[PDB]
């Protein structure tokens, strides 16, 4: 039945969890982030983003490349299966995406491309 | 079921893989560990360690402690599914572990605890 997960990056650079699992009855997966944070986005701006553990350092390194009023993420880039706004303190984006999208045997990994912030926010993704 | 998996560390601190896939039809898997490389243990020394994606950090912090002499390993380190010992060029050793010890749903990483190399030696195994 749970095919959501509410996941929120605060004002220290934390994920208040870093394994997310997707029950292979889900046919989609939908994540709800929130910025329970004071600071914003232009000083602590979370986004929530998943790739393959593989891509996640391509995206990371291209996301930075592409600055603040483009959410730290390279436009329309093939590796990211799905992604969140960049948001502030107070903020809240949600994203569903079709597990689909999630081959069985890959490694998935969940990030935020804010510059610096993949170093800590950093999670893995699988299913059950 | 393939329930083994041949994995190479060279000189250029590269897993030969930086994935892998228990078949959930495995009792049983075994990691064969090489090094293709000609640098000795004592500067390019690899080995083969299995946790949970949470319990890495730990294992490569308290791993440091020991030195060389001990693998750069924890003694009896609970944290540990399964280590080769720390290998040098042309040597090669294998490890089985029980796969009741994965879970399904949970994240695994391996790596090596020679000191520097797990930023470049990290890998992700999970139960398929
Ligand atoms: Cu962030
Ligand atoms: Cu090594």
């Amino acid at each position: 039945a749970e095919c959501s997960v509410d996941i929120q990056g605060n004002d220290q650079m934390q994920w208040n969890t870093n394994a997310i699992t997707v029950d292979k009855s889900c046919k989609q997966f939908t994540v709800n982030l929130s910025h329970p944070g004071n600071l914003p986005k232009n000083v602590m701006g979370h986004n929530f983003v998943l790739s393959t553990a593989a891509d996640m350092q391509g995206v990371v390194t291209d996301g930075m490349a592409s600055g603040l009023d483009k959410d730290f993420l390279k436009p329309d880039d093939s590796r990211v299966i799905a992604q969140t706004k960049l948001i502030g303190s107070g903020e809240k984006d949600s994203v569903t995406f079709d597990v689909s999208k999630l081959k069985e045997g890959e490694q998935f990994m969940f990030f935020c491309t804010f510059p610096g912030h993949s170093a800590l926010m950093k999670g893995h993704l699988t299913l059950k």
